[PDB]
């Protein structure tokens, strides 16, 4: 599946949202929204800022 660089650190602050950490190479679940992208971070699933992740192709 497509992966995404975590460019900065992010806390999660609500339910549906996960943290992550700058370098994290994360899988990309949904990225339908233009704000918020579903994730999984290792093994958590849930929302992170798109702005804050890059696109490996």
């Amino acid at each position: 599946k497509e992966l995404v660089l975590a460019l900065y650190d992010y806390q999660e602050k609500s339910p549906r949202e996960v943290t992550m950490k700058k370098g994290d190479i994360l899988t990309l679940l949904n990225s339908t929204n233009k704000d918020w992208w579903k994730v999984e971070v290792n093994d958590r699933q849930g929302f992170v800022p798109a702005a804050y992740v890059k696109k490996l192709d």
